[PDB]
């Protein structure tokens, strides 16, 4: 069984696929325990990545994966059948210069299960041993599934929060915009990784309440003049860092206007077009900084935090065959935190 | 005598003004030796700063100034009549937190001679002692005048090149876009301050030749598909840093498309609106970073470089009463390097 | 006009009358002292450790960790009036030299330092510069003000040092904080607030190890008992990513470099001991030894913010000014839990 | 199958036959050596300085600064075939541990180092990992290839150290580069290419001071003659922003910390001597002492780029392999101008 995109703007088809083949850079087959559903999956179905990615249809979605080793190629070391694992979403060579510098997402021969090739919305998936991080041998299936969103939502929030932390200090304000699958993790990470005052923005009451439970110092309903609210909270100074974990035209429109002098907007969500006068860029000396997933070391560090119990994903557990219900709900803002699908 | 903006989109009026008053934060009067003409002066006349600055008309323009001390308030130390000086363009308190951190342009009570108040297109100007940098006692009037553009064009290029250098390395490419008053200085500074391969872009043949004389490794005529040219020079990888020292809609349109993976666009020129899809911001993991003039330490470091003979401004010397001819020429692209006006 | 003054090295301070401070020049603020912290540097001062380097005129009043209330101000001083509660940055600087223009108060060319080389805060009143003043909330209680006194030197020093540490700490990294003293017990709290590192605190007194436990250390180690071996066991032989010496004795300067793992960094804050380490080990582990000196004005402001947020709190032992010599004796013996603060 | 091998410490290397290297496991490349640089570390090795730390099996072939031509490769190795000119990073690493995944080759858990602890390049052939190989332009002349040999250890070490230096250098800052040796003469060039600092070069031989002058040093200083006082005069008593010890003797380790100005940084590259400096000076000047260890693969690639651009060039003294012991004698005596490189 697998959930596959045959056509854009249609439901995924839940159907039988062949067992994955060990081949080429794919030397590990994982039995999926939990597969996170990302807003990127909505964008994928919508066709947003067609131009840039040009993938062969059909293919199985799912790029946020935990599971157990099923089978490995001869020569793969340190991995036996049954070993619990989390998967970095990039499959990379380790040979090009970016890889030699540790930047997995900038590797010249990158493949990405669930984005441009078959992913984890399936009973089994192939990946590379270089993408595997081993989890404690005794981890419970329940705890393992709970960690699935660390593989994409969490690692992306973590790298972005690392960026943020560089200019945050006590008394600094950070606006975290969008308390969603990524953003609710970022609220937690901002509190663990910086001493900054955290202002969380969203447009559903239950998500604002989730942000408070997770440590946000202030919450702002962005349906009601978010710039004015944030300017009030910051005594007209604006925020030192804003982080857009939504990426809609709406948020990309207003988030640059949250920034104070030498303010930085970390752009994580996508879909909208950035439009901002350069005279403001220079007169405020602000920056707009993309952040992309994260690297292997960053996933290892985030897994450590989770194992220490310092970050915990809010997870809504569903079955693989419920994927279309879950995607519909995610489009409508009806998923609190992160949905994760299980076989 | 002084050149003053009475009305927007009109020539400046060359007329008699009163001698400046020592008052408030203005405890130094300088006899102007050289006053640089900046493209910002065109933007000022056009009204671009009216909304953000709301200054009282008329006022004298000119924010790129060198001269000799004429008079100082009692209590001003280390400054006598006749001392040659260069002026940092910001007049600041030194008391707010930004100032205590060394960031003059982020000072909460900033004034800026020639931008929002009377400047240096005049025989005399008032400023603060905190804005003064003393030059060698024996400097010739000729050499002093040659240094005038360091006070704004140069310090702005220098801070921006400091930003650039942070991710440049041997084999890295930097595109420097606009070999103008600021940009021709930036070509020199890129070669002194980084080991990067410098690609200079402009749209007048003589400016491309100036860039070659100043050390550009490659030059590109941006009237002929600059993105394609730069992609060819960089074997489809793009540039590690692009620097926009033009700020027109034209350049803001194309400069983000010069960037390679983890590429950074340093935005210096202004006037255009930045418009770029977030899906590209994240998929390339690029950033867009404003740079604003520079701080007092940065001006001191740049003055050192000039005194070492490691940067030299290309200067077109004119009389104060020729200001309107010079502004017309600057609008039309007829000034090689930087015009400087003398009494 | 009572003050505690150093007249001779290796003798008790003299508690005596002195004239009221002169409001003049760069000394454009006089403060009525509310709380004056006692630092291990004060023992070093009395021992004569700073004579060679600072060559101060004797006698002078000690005390460089000060909070109080404005008494009066000179012309041109803005936003300060009699009664305003304040905490003082220990450096008195010009604001004109290049260091000052870059924001590094401790590297100002014309630096004077109340309590170190000129009269300080172990007195009813003390002169300083408005540039050294940070205003506290007008409503603060005297008790809370006094409890903040150690932030002015112990706290700011620990905070700058922890900022240095944080630059290479990450989840799963270990930091050894050595010396849970006046500075060190603050550093334990700051390492938890400012980094995600696993915190191992070392000391030689049981009550200081318990203090570190209450303040959030993940592990504590009694350094009378083979500290390097204990730290190597805790880190599975990898050593620590950052060690921080908040003691500075020969004993600690000798063992702390050996706590470091590969690319490890020793932040040296305490002083008195001589660093001695083979360069072959410096390069083969690629380690660094980095001094840290008090901190700058912005750093004191950030730290005051953390304190007002309730995220850092100093363990204080309050005594009267005229108990100064008894307190210095206790401090030399390791009998002050946290920081002693003197009040009028 | 000729090689220069260490059998006993404090004796000449033995020039003898050895079997051709075994292509196996992580050793998936064999190179025909074209040029093998001789490092001061080779004198330290023969002296037994590394025995304690590395505990290598004797005998083994020295030489860790190598260029050559691919001879053969094992399965799975891409983009390399017999005859390709190459320069070798001196570390042989797995690419799997966390250090490797972060790009720090020198901190890889399973690190092996040809010439230091296993057989090296003072031989006709040497085994290594494809991960250590950087391909040079196919057209390069043998003469130019050999001249690049020192970039593999002397150059990369100077380059990483200069990267560290550059982080706090600015126009008007001074850098003292101490030891215009095999590493140091490269560092002089790199300081000019990579920073805007004023470069003061120190050595104890006239010909090395002239070399530094030709390579662009702004000032040179004969360190037999009160180097600290001469540097203090050059800097108007401020000292240097960065000092770089490319000697590592007790003599230099003793004086180089005293070159530092406020917030100054000593980059320790040379080794052999013991660092000994008062902590009161470490904190009162807020100085740091920072080791630097060879460099990573990306850094070797950047340095090779600078060399191919003509922006750095090594001063080489070319000798035959079987002159190794005469060359080591000259090096111990300070009689090698630049870097000695051995050829077949
Ligand atoms: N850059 C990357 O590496 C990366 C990786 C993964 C996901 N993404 C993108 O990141 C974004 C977030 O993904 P996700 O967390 O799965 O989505 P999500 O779980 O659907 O969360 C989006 C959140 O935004 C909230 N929201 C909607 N409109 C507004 C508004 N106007 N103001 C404030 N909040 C609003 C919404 O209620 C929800 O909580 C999407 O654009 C993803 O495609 C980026
Ligand atoms: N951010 C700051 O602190 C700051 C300070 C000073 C000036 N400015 C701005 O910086 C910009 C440059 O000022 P300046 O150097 O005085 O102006 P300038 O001397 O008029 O130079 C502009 C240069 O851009 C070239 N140019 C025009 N169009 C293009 C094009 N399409 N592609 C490539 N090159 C082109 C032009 O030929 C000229 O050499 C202006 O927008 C100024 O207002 C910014
Ligand atoms: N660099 C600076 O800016 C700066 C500023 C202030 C103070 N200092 C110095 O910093 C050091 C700490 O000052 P303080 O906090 O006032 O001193 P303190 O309060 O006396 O604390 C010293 C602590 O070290 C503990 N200790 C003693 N020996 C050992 C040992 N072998 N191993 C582990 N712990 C031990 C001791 O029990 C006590 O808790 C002193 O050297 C001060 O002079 C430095
Ligand atoms: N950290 C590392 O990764 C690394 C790597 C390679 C070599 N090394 C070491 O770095 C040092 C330099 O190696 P090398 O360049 O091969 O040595 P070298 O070529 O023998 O150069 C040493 C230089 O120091 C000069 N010198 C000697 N005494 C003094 C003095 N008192 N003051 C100033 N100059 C003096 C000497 O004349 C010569 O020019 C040695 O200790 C090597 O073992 C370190
Ligand atoms: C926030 C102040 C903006 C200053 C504009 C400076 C432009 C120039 O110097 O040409
Ligand atoms: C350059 C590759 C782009 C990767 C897109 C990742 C989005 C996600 O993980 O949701
Ligand atoms: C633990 C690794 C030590 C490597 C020492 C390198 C010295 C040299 O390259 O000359
Ligand atoms: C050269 C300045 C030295 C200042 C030493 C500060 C020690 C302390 O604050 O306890
Ligand atoms: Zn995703
Ligand atoms: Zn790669
Ligand atoms: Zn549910
Ligand atoms: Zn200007
Ligand atoms: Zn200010
Ligand atoms: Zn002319
Ligand atoms: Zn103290
Ligand atoms: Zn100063
Ligand atoms: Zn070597
Ligand atoms: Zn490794």
């Amino acid at each position: 069984k697998a959930a596959r995109l045959h056509e854009y703007n249609k439901p995924l088809r839940i159907e039988d696929v062949d067992y994955p083949r060990l081949e080429g850079r794919f030397d590990v087959i994982v039995r999926i325990a939990g597969a996170g559903v990302c807003h990127t999956d909505l964008h994928l179905v919508q066709g947003m990545w067609h131009e840039l990615l040009q993938p062969k249809l059909p293919y199985t979605l799912g790029h946020e994966n935990v599971g157990y080793i099923e089978e490995v190629a001869e020569g793969v070391e340190g991995l036996e059948k049954g070993d619990p694992v989390i998967l970095h979403p990039a499959v990379t060579d380790g040979t090009c210069l970016a890889c030699r510098a540790g930047e997995d997402m900038h590797c010249e021969n990158l493949e990405f299960p669930g984005l441009n090739i078959d992913g984890g919305f399936a009973e089994f998936m192939r990946t590379s041993h270089r993408s595997v991080i081993k989890l404690p041998k005794d981890i419970s299936r329940e705890k393992l599934v709970e960690m699935a969103p660390l593989a994409d939502a969490g690692i992306t929030a973590y790298r972005a929060v690392k960026k943020a932390a560089r200019t945050l200090y006590p008394g600094a304000y950070v606006a975290i915009v969008g308390v969603g699958g990524l953003g609710h993790i970022a609220v937690q990470l901002l509190k663990v990784m910086t001493p900054a005052t955290v202002i969380a923005l969203d447009v559903k009451e239950e998500k604002l309440k989730l942000a408070e439970r997770l440590g946000a110092d202030h919450v702002v309903d962005a349906r009601r003049d978010p710039v004015k609210q944030v300017m009030e909270l910051t005594r007209g100074r604006g925020v030192n860092v804003a982080m857009d974990f939504v990426g809609s035209q709406a948020t990309v429109d207003y988030t640059p206007y949250l920034l104070g002098r030498m303010g930085r907007l970390i752009i994580v969500g996508y879909g909208g077009e950035l439009r901002f006068p350069t005279i403001r860029v220079i007169s405020s000396e602000v920056s707009f900084e993309g952040s992309l997933v994260g690297n292997y070391v960053e996933l290892h560090e985030l897994v450590t935090l989770a194992l220490q119990g310092k970050v915990r994903v809010e997870v809504d557990i569903h079955k693989l065959d419920e994927i279309n219900d879950v995607l519909e709900r995610l489009e409508k803002g009806e998923v609190l935190g992160r949905a994760v699908l299980i076989p």
